[PDB]
């Protein structure tokens, strides 16, 4: 059938053949059928989500077939045929839980390349197939090699720097997609989302399966599964809750400095440098004469457009500014 | 009028993309108020006529100018002795005034005089600087442009290694070109290139220093300075403490900003903020006399550049308070005398 | 008369040009090394009594690696490799836990916490700052700060970069040593010296100081500061506060500090702390029984070290509230115990 992707990868694998870490340069949603007609027989490829090794020899005949019929692809194996690390070729028929390491892998690049969308891909039971990985200047070092290469490094006075011990490495050592800008490249984890003129700044973070429609200014953290809205604003060292209700930040938001959320934002909404709003927090929602119209938890406001929310400085009550009128705002409460 | 006394100078190497685009430039030695002899000796062999100039040269020119400069600037001399044998394209950035930068090279000299503390955060014409910054891949082969990274990449996986991508921005980390004496910088991915780290000040990881920021020296640094926030002598900024971006916020001296705590305003000398309270321009602040009665309610932002508060959020009924050891008549002359 | 030993390591280390050790790195550290180990050992090094960081030849490390074959096989493997080195070596060996004297020892009881031989409070650290020199950590390693200009220029020159990711005291653990069971998403933010238990990952907003640190398994994504330990199954959320330090604070088993939030105090096992709140020693916080009434207003500095409290502040009226599952009379016993 019309496969859901495919991409060819070089990786690279620890003493025992296990995979810790897959790089694709050119993933593929939805490819040609020509093309996969013209890769399936080389590589062995029968049907569904499968990770196929392959060798340089291979990769020469890949070249080849698909010289023609897709140039870009053609000239990718050319130079993975002179890679002297292995080679891995995952064509998924369909958009499933991934089974493999180099099926996570993928599945990653196709976020952060932005061919998919947050919670458009399955990731479910991903943990489990990216194993723990010492993240060196050198490359991926298995956990139970690393010691040794510390060490024999020190002797030839250089270093072996570790700059992460993870399941999933930094996007950008991936991939840079084009119109972003990240301040420190360490904060934004390979299948992060990151939209056209986002700019994530030194205090920013951007978990996996996360990220923003772009444009926007993220200096806050953006939580696994969390989607940040156009043109919103989330202001340094602000914090958007994990782990059910998803949260999520529409357009035109700005999240104040030092804040946070534990309820979706609905458009332009507004919350105070400083307030952390949780899902339970009782709120005093104020129609347009700033007069209660009543108490309510923040998780019933949640998806509202148009919302301040501030803590009064003299009376401590968590407030939520509006334009609109009490029947409005009862209006919206129960549809 | 003719050539004049120059606002700076310095002999750079830097990095051009396949377009010939400068990425990025290295001052080694830059020089603020440079003497009219070295100018003199090396305005004829740059072909620098007037005002404010990014002069290309080559290995020979550079030779030309390590020879007139020996017996004038020894220092200067040497440099471009060393620069001479460079791989890499060389540019003198000639500055008659500090005005709006006109290009990438007199942008990053700018920077640098900022960083290696030659001036300090405001003195400085930085107006229009965004444009001259190209944003850049800045990995551990240098800077790298954005098009030809992809490709880079690449070939390095192909060969088993890592092309580190560290930073995606059109600032690079201050400490890859510059590191300044008597400073500490815990993560230094977190000082751009452009602040201005004071002698005696150390920057924890949580620690955030943006261009044309900083510290005047000592202090502790473990929250955000946000760019032209600049930190007096002897003060504390705590662990996620905030500094608003941008009128002109400042930290005076001696003050203390409690962890996770953040400033709207421009906290006066002696000011502290408590761990946690998020004071911002708009918030109404009660003030308190010595025996903490209430003198009247006041924005913050009225209370901006006073010296000797404290801030504090009543933990028993929410209010906002500042306390102060001033009677009521000392706080209307402080807050209303012209 | 010669003892028995607190610790013993052999390190490679850089010195700058005042030969001045900078940094020492060791590769597999004793805690109570044998009686075996030291005797084969002390001889060849010169050692004599007490805490001594000893420098040693390439020569004397295959004296070592030959004298403790059929000894300890790891440790005469590691001296032969050692023997090999470009790089100058020393030989730390430590009589007693005591404050430390050199920049040598002061790297090794680092090295013993991050290895998690021993935790946090349990080794003398009293007066390492001056034994830790400031450093410029780059790419190719400890640079000395005076030589450090000079370096940038010279890969300037040849098109490459001289990396600086720290200049500090204390270098980031990962480059020393990674122990088993743990993640660390960025690494520049674990100080060497942090013990880092088994079972913790600590993320990208997370940060461990020296002498700091979790008994594992938990979850890390704010500040442990330093003398700052957290029970098991504790999770840290991001970018919550761990006040530094004479009360020193400490997390216990099964706690919560949520996200932005702050203790100044130390925290009892199963304690929460709301998102958001900085809970400081003298903040007033409103004692709630089972049934939500007000027993006691009291500083949270008096309710640190208790049980199965959830801290609050209460959105309407302000007050910071503390939450309980006990009675007005069970409260008031442990306020008076
Ligand atoms: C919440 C916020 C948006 C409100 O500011 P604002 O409404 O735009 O501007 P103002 O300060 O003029 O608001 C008007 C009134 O609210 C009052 N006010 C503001 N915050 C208040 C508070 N927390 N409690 C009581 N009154 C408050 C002001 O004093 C003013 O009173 P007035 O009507 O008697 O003149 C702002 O204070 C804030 O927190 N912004 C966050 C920005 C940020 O953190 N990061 C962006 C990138 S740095
Ligand atoms: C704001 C701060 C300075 C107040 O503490 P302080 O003035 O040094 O000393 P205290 O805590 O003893 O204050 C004295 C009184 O005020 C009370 N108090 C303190 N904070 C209060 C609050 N927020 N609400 C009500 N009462 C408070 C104390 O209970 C005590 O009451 P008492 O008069 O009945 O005995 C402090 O709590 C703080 O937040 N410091 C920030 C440090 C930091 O975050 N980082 C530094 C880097 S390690
Ligand atoms: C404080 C906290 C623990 C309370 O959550 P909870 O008790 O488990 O769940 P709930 O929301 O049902 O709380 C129960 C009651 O408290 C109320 N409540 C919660 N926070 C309140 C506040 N600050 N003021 C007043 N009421 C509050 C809820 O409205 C609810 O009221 P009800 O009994 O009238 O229906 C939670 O809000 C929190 O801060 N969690 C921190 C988690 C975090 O930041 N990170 C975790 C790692 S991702």
């Amino acid at each position: 059938q019309s496969l859901f992707s495919l991409a060819f990868g070089v990786g690279t694998q620890n003493r025992q053949e296990a995979w810790l870490e897959v790089f694709y340069a050119l993933p593929l949603l939805k490819p040609s059928s020509e093309i996969v007609a013209a890769v399936a027989p080389i590589l062995g490829y029968a049907a569904g989500n499968q990770a196929l090794t392959f060798t340089s020899q291979q990769a020469y005949q890949l070249a080849d077939a698909l010289k023609g019929i897709d140039a870009a692809q053609s000239a990718l194996l050319s130079r993975l045929a002179e890679s002297q690390k292995p080679l891995v070729a995952t064509l998924l028929a369909e958009d499933a839980a991934p089974s493999s390491t180099a099926e996570a892998y993928l599945k990653l690049h196709l976020l952060s390349h932005r061919l998919v969308k947050p919670h458009a891909v399955n990731l479910s039971g991903i943990f489990p197939l990216l194993p723990n990985v010492a993240w060196t200047n050198i490359g991926a070092v298995d956990l139970a090699e690393l010691a040794e290469l510390q060490l024999e490094a020190r002797l030839k006075g250089k270093l072996l720097e570790v700059f992460s011990v993870d399941k999933f490495p930094k996007m950008t050592d991936y991939v840079v997609p084009a119109g972003v800008r990240i301040a420190d490249t360490a904060r934004v984890r390979l299948g992060a989302y990151i939209g056209e003129g986002t700019t994530v700044m030194h205090e920013g973070f951007v978990n996996f399966n996360a990220g923003t429609e772009g444009p926007g200014m993220i200096e806050g953290r953006v939580s696994a599964g969390v989607f940040v809205g156009k043109g919103s604003d989330l202001g340094g060292g602000c914090s958007t809750m994990g782990t059910n209700i998803v949260i999520s930040v529409g357009e035109g938001c700005l999240i104040g400095a030092n804040a946070g959320i534990g309820i979706p934002l609905g458009d332009r909404n507004i919350v105070e440098a400083g307030l952390y709003i949780t899902a339970g927090t009782k709120v005093a929602l104020l129609d347009e004469q700033n007069a209660l119209v009543k108490v309510v938890k923040a998780r019933d406001l949640a998806g509202q457009p148009d919302l301040l929310f501030r803590r009064n400085s003299q009376n401590g009550a968590v407030e939520c500014k509006t334009n609109k009128t009490a029947i409005e705002l009862n209006e919206a409460l129960h549809a």
